[PDB]
């Protein structure tokens, strides 16, 4: 009785789900029960993900607020897409970025009710403008922004800076990134001339600096491939910032995840978001989802979906307790001791079945 | 029945207590009034010392210990004549927040000494001290003899080895720092310090921003510290102005465990500010001597939660919140039939 269930669910009506096509109600494409389409507790867009919208031009305006937050997305940025900034880049670096972004988002959404995006603007002294240096055939990155070399500079060994302000959120997730390798200015430069990308963000109000230097020696050629963007994901407080670049192109945030409304700690729930077997998936959301801030839920069957619908079907009702092992429907007794339980959780102590008169035989004239 | 108790406790024998009290034994068996746990292998404690004191100052006690359930028993300084103890209250809150949070994740806490490689002739200087204490972490290295002022870059290397993570201080004098006796009264410095991980390219930086000084007319200049959790490897301390500073001691964190909140009991509320969910449960127990704590640690409890400890694992009047162990239900459940 009251074995833990492999579902995502909620303790009460105070929940919210972020998703992709498989929860996008605008119905053969859905894993989400159609009855939850009019719930007002879903932000989902087919073909998109939080990571995709965070970094690229293909943007969906995700937003939602809830005590118990659930995620069922990620797949729309995978190794099957094979995104890389440059012809001889490296998707593995982008899987790394994915993992670090989601780890930060999951961890913070255990501590805040509200997630949304804000656009970040900057003030810059020179004449140069953004350049779309990181892109491939199907995607164009636009966060961070990269500002070109000023006309008068002969090479990329220069300091450059711009100001940016974070306002309107309790905390902001921003990327701080470098091309990690021997970056090249042009093909007119000799072979042995390369750059070591350096970027920092400085909080002018507090005096705290976050810095990042390239350390690798991979390049953007068939002889020495692997140069791509390595990103860290910082949770910053509102204030006035300075983006200070010590070498190569100045970069700074164009978008932030907006975190609002602190709550008592409540772990997020994550549903594994993958393709079918014959297409390339990743487990970056699994690495990102750790105790104590996240419960990971996966099925036992390949994506071919019956099993994932029943995992999401937990969203149609309330449960007493959400724990490491799963959801406990009832609040009283169970065979398992809940670990990391939230809600009104059952005991696994021996409490027998009680009655003032125990029944042994059927009564021919009285029902039970 | 089974009301939560406002005490620190343990779920099993795998616990450890860090303290600032005397744990030693002073010696018809009932004439022996020592607590059973006197001289226990599960306690690291020293009267008139603390983890913070030993982290930062010369009167050092070699605190170390290992356990699943970690417990802290918590039983003013300024660097300069016209400094500010408020900066040290803030330092203490930030130190303990980091220590408490990380000891929810590791079994083992100890101290290591950090050595450094510096290319000049200058030596350490005890610039931060008052009448009873002398700071020695971080180390501050003197200006080189050939420099006429404190507007210089300086650096040293240091290595962190043998632990999973290391807690170290990154600090600056926050205000208008002053150089020597005979120079313009309007000539001051803006202390700037950073640590750089040479293996990963990550830099942690800190610049002074206040305008306070070290005189009766303009007091407030003191040391503001951040407490970093660093991975093992090769580092460089890079100072962009004023005295080079770098760690001389680190908290060594080893042996990961499943997340298990620490417990803190007292007797300033900085340990209270530092002790927060999800990583720490704060108890304000009343009689509160160390000897009574020792007696209260002889027996297990079934469940440790936000409201307190629940002795029994079956039923209670309260729903445990943020419960660990084997926790009772408060559901409305006489002879057993089945
Ligand atoms: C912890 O809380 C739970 C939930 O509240 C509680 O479980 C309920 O216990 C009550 C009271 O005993 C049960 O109600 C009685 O059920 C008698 C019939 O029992 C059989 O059928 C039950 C109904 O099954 C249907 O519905 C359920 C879900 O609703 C579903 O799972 C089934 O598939 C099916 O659709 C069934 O629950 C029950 O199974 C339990 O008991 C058996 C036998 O001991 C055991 O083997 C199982 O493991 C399981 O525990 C069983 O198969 C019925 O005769 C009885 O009616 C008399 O009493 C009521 C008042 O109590 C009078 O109104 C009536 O006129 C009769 O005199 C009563 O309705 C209820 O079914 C339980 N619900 C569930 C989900 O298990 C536990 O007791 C709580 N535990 C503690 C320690 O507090
Ligand atoms: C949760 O766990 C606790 C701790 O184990 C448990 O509390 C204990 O309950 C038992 C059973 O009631 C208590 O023992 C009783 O003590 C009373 C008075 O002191 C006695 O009179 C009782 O004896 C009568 O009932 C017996 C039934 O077999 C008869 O044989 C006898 O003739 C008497 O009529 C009985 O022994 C015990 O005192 C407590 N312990 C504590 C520390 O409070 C509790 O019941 C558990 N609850 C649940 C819901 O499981
Ligand atoms: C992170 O990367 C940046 C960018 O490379 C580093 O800053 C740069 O440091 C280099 C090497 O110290 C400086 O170049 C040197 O200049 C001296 C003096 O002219 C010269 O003698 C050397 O041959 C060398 O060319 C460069 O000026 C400096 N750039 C800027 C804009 O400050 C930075 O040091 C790295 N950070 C860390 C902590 O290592
Ligand atoms: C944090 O603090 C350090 C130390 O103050 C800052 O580095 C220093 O910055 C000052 C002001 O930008 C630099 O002084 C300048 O010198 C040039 C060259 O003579 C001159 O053109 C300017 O008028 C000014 O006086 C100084 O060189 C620099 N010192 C070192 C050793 O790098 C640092 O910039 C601060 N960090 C941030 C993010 O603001
Ligand atoms: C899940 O639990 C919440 C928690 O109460 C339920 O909220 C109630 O919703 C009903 C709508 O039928 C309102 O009339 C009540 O006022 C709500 N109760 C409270 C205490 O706010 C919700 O209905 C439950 N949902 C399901 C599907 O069982
Ligand atoms: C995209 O989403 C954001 C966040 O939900 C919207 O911005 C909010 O708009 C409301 C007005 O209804 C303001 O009161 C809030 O202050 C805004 N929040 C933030 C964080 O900026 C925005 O309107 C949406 N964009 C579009 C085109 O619909
Ligand atoms: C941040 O920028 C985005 C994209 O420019 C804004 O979303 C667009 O808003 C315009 C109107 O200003 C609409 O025409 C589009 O429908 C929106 N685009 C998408 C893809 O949703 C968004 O409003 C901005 N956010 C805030 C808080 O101002
Ligand atoms: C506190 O709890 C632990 C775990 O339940 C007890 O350790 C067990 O002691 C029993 C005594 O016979 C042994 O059977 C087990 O082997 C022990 N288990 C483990 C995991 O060590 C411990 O004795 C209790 N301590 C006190 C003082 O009651
Ligand atoms: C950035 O802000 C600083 C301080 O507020 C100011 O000195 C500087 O002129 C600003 N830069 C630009 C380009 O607006
Ligand atoms: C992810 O996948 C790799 C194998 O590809 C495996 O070794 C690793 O343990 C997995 N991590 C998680 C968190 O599932
Ligand atoms: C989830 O389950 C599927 C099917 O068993 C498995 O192939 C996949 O690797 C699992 N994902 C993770 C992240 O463990
Ligand atoms: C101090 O404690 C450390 C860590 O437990 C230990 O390795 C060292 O030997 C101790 N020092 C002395 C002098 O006993
Ligand atoms: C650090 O230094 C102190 C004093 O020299 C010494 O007692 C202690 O044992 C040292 N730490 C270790 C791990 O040996
Ligand atoms: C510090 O390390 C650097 C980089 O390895 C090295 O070149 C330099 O010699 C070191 N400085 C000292 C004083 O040992
Ligand atoms: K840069
Ligand atoms: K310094």
């Amino acid at each position: 009785f009251n074995e833990p269930l492999n579902i995502v669910s909620h303790l009460n009506d105070d929940w919210f789900l972020f998703g992709d096509a498989r929860s996008d109600c605008t119905l053969d494409w859905l894993d989400l029960d159609p009855k939850l389409c009019n719930s007002g507790r879903i932000s989902a867009k087919s073909g998109n993900s939080l990571f995709r919208s965070f970094h690229f031009i293909d943007f969906y305006n995700y937003s939602g607020e809830g005590d118990q937050v659930i995620f069922y997305e990620g797949v729309n940025f995978s190794p099957s897409h094979g995104f890389k900034c440059l012809a001889y880049g490296d998707n593995k670096r982008w899987m790394g970025n994915k993992a670090r972004f989601y780890a930060r988002v999951y961890e913070k959404m255990a501590q805040y009710r509200s997630l949304s995006f804000v656009n970040v603007s900057y003030a810059y002294g020179g004449n140069a403008k953004p350049t779309s240096i990181c892109k491939d055939k199907t995607l164009t990155l636009n966060n961070p922004t990269f500002i070109s070399k000023e006309s008068n500079y002969v090479d990329y060994y220069y300091e450059s800076e711009a100001n940016f302000t974070l306002q309107g959120c309790d905390e902001f997730i921003v990327p701080l990134c470098v091309f990690n390798g021997h970056s090249k200015g042009s093909s007119s430069d000799p072979a042995n001339k390369y750059y070591t990308d350096s970027q920092s963000y400085y909080n002018m109000d507090t005096g705290v600096l976050y810095g990042f230097n390239s350390t690798l020696d991979v390049g953007n050629t068939v002889q020495n491939p692997g140069l791509d963007l390595t990103c860290r994901y910082l949770a910053l407080t509102p204030g006035n910032y300075k983006a200070v670049s010590l070498e190569y192109l100045l970069s700074l945030p164009s978008k932030a995840i907006c975190l609002r409304k602190p709550k008592s700690f409540m772990p997020v729930q994550v549903v594994d978001s993958r393709w079918n077997s014959t297409r390339q998936s990743d487990n970056m959301t699994a690495v990102a989802c750790q105790l104590p801030y996240c419960f990971f839920r996966n099925t036992s069957a390949d994506y071919s979906d019956f099993h994932f619908r029943q995992l999401l079907s937990g969203l149609l009702y309330n449960v007493s307790c959400i724990a490491q092992q799963g959801a406990f429907v009832y609040n009283n007794v169970s065979s398992s001791w809940p670990a990391y339980g939230y809600g009104h959780c059952p005991t696994a102590a021996n409490i027998g079945y009680m009655a003032p008169v125990c029944i042994y035989d059927s009564d021919p004239l009285v029902p039970r």
